């Protein structure tokens, strides 16, 4: 395994570890508030990041690297829906930037299978950014109270 | 086939081509904004127009004319939901005036089969006018924020 | 969204718009002549270009560009089977060149998801080029009258 | 022959059902025209329910050898928005319900207990409708008109 | 919506409302007399008139008129079977004339969709006339008592 | 029933009776030569003219006219496939001229039900003309021998 | 194929063409009068004649003769039920006579397959005569009015 590919994979893994926990807490926060539709969506976002982290770990081990599950960066926990959403979007913009940089490096050292893995994850982060931006646009078009209302029942 | 009948059929065809693209863009714009119910409905109007164009094209060829799929008129693209709906309405008002003129002419040269085709297309356009007026009317009764909220989910 | 990426996507979109109409007319002309297998095949090629255009449109909007459905370039309509197939082929040869330039660009600016979309479109257009070259060669191998005979029934 | 005054009361109730049938059917269609499909559908079923009540009256009248009267159509109360339409329906049912009660008292007095029974079933049904109508009007006040109509766009 | 179109639709509606009541009473009369087959058939006629009225009402509201369900013309109630049949027949010959006049006017102002609705209704009144004349002929061919006997059982 | 409407119905009916026998005989001549796909198809054209004659007869009778089945016009019988197709084509062009004339007259005396019937019949005859011109066109494009070959098996 | 056999076959065919039209118009007259049971029975007799004419056409073509579908003999149309049934019988007595002579001739020149086909047709015409004589019998036994009453419903 190329040494820097493995550092980039561990970096992306560290970003997923953060998103897993952040999305999971935001999910349960929305469930505690009775916003059950947001809560279920956010749960599914968290599970998706668990699956990404799984593939990164398996790839790092195959490359005879040491996956790092020990270092957990900073969770961005919001205190209301508008902020929680904005916090997910800020995490995703950072994650996406780290992914692009990992993919440049993989391309450069001809690790095309790691690059393919990272590109599938990048596509799924960009779908999430699409979700998030649409939600924040909806809060402006329908009003915050209507937006929350629409997210009470599953 | 009557030469003028064929110009009228191409005229109608040209108008369907415009509505296909306009409704199709308006659909995808609504989806992008998270108003999926509007997006789904408008997708279906686009497909309906596709199906009318197909039958125009087939009639023109049976009559031994040359279907004109080269000339694309002006799309009326809205910038928000009330504009988009009004744009679609303005386009249907014009399509329907053209459909009436074509039918007058078909009757006068006794092309009753073209006439009947055009009559089915008109009745469908009039149902879309019905839908569109009703939507603009709902926006006034329930208010724009409610109207949008009601179209967030399919 | 990168502004040159978006311009490339609109350029590809413009090519798909041309292909959709050209193939659709070509399908209906073949059906008008009783060459129903050609006609059904070209119908499916048209529908495929429609799906590509839809994905291009969704991507542009996600990158916050303006999809351009207004500008419709030159349709190459043949007047017999051999010309129609050659027209479709000339069109794909140009479509495919624009796709390669567009991918080079998306790669350079790290828009790997756009690259991925374009690469799928490209695979689908190279499949269409395989079919076209194959039909041209069969005309030579079995003679035009037999070729056409073989395409009367679906 | 049935009792003459019974037959007159039955034709009276029948007159009230003919009005409700037309009024409810027009309100339903106006609600559908406006995209308030859920009000449209419910009101349609109210019209249909009155059509069935009218059928049973017509049948009973003929059994008692009277002449069902379908020629005289009293005055439709047509509202011009949703709150008005619900209040018009309600005004009609308050009146229908008073007439049913008088018709039932007469039936008892002349021992036509089968006619009483038919009217008691009509009455229960018209009282349900009154429950529905006052509930909607109460909901307009609790959730606000705009929300209320919003909740009735879709079936 | 054309003022005289609406007036004509509202006149056809008036004829439908008379027919609903007339056919319904007549059904119930035949049932009270034990001619259940006649009763069942007249019940179905009534129901068809109620469906035509529904369509007229919906068309009037689309054209932005006021449906008139207030004025109720005069029911032709028969006192025996032969008379009940002739009465429905006189009423149908009238409806049929008014429909023809409504259709002339629709044609002349190009309200072709109203015309097509009117034509469907008219086709259905002509079927009812076929039935009614046939029934009157049968009374002469088989005699009244046999005709009535034949209509006792559903 | 309008007297001239009835003459026009009888005229159309006579045309149908000619088509029934001509198509039927053409069918059985194709079966006898072992061109079964032509034979099957022509059989179905004959059945269809049988259904049209049925509808004309019923209408004529309802209008109190006398259906004329006694007079049978001149059958156009070809002696080979190209001639048979052209004969069927010459017959349909005539039927179709007579249909238009009958429709003018029904419009002018307000028999809109007769007109609807004839109009269905006219659309079905134009579909037949489409099929016929396509076959003669295929003969030229694939060559007579290939065209017949392709019609050997059902 | 023997020349006089072909003449006979063409003669029987001609009789079947008269029956087809006569029975079919009778059926539709009975349906127009509301005597649906007679109408359905008579419809099936017309269909059976159509099938016989098909077999005659087929055999004539096989034997290298020209089926004659051009020369339609005289239709016996009754004005009422008893006449209509007597006209069918008169027609069948004549048909039956011609069949006998055709069969003598087939036998004499040894065309035993032609004789078998005509024998099958004869048996079916004799079944028809049985039905016809039975109906005329019943008219006498149950009275005309009862007879007609029993044929209103199918
Ligand atoms: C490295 C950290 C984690 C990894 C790699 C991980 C991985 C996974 C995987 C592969 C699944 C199966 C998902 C599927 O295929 O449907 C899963 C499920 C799940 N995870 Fe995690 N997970 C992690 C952390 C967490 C945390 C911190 C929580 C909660 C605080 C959590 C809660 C859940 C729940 C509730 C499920 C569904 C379990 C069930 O009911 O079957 N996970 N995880
Ligand atoms: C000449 C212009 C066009 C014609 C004649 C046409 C015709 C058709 C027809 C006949 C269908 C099948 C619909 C059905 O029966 O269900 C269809 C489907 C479709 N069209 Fe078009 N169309 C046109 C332009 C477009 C454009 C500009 C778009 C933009 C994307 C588009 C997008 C689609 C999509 C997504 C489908 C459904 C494909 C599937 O998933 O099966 N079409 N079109
Ligand atoms: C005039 C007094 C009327 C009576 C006694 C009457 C009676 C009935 C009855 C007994 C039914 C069957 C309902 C069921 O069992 O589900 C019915 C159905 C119906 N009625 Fe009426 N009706 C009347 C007037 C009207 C009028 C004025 C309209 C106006 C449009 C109307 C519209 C309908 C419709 C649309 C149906 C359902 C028909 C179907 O699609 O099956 N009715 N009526
Ligand atoms: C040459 C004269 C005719 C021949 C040889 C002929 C032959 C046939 C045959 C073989 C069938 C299919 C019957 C079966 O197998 O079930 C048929 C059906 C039929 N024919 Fe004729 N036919 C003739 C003329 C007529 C005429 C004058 C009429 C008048 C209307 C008519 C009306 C019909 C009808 C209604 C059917 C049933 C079609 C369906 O709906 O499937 N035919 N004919
Ligand atoms: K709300
Ligand atoms: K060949
Ligand atoms: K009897």
């Amino acid at each position: 395994g190329d040494k820097k590919v493995i550092q980039h994979l561990n970096k992306i893994l560290g970003n997923e570890l953060i998103a897993i926990n952040q999305y999971f807490l935001h999910s349960r926060m929305w469930n505690d508030w009775g916003l059950k539709r947001l809560g279920a969506h956010e749960y599914h976002e968290s599970i998706d990041e668990m699956k990404h982290a799984d593939k990164l770990i398996e790839r790092i081990l195959f490359l005879e690297g040491l996956p790092n599950l020990q270092d957990l960066g900073k969770l961005l926990i919001g205190e209301n829906t508008q902020e929680m959403l904005q916090c997910d979007l800020n995490l995703e913009l950072k994650a996406t930037k780290d992914l692009r940089e990992a993919i440049v490096h993989c391309e450069q050292v001809h690790d095309y299978v790691s690059r393919d893995l990272l590109k599938d994850i990048l596509e799924s982060e960009e779908e999430h950014i699409d979700y998030l931006e649409t939600q924040l646009g909806l809060i402006q078009k329908v009003g915050l109270e209507n937006y929350l209302q629409s997210h009470m029942h599953e």
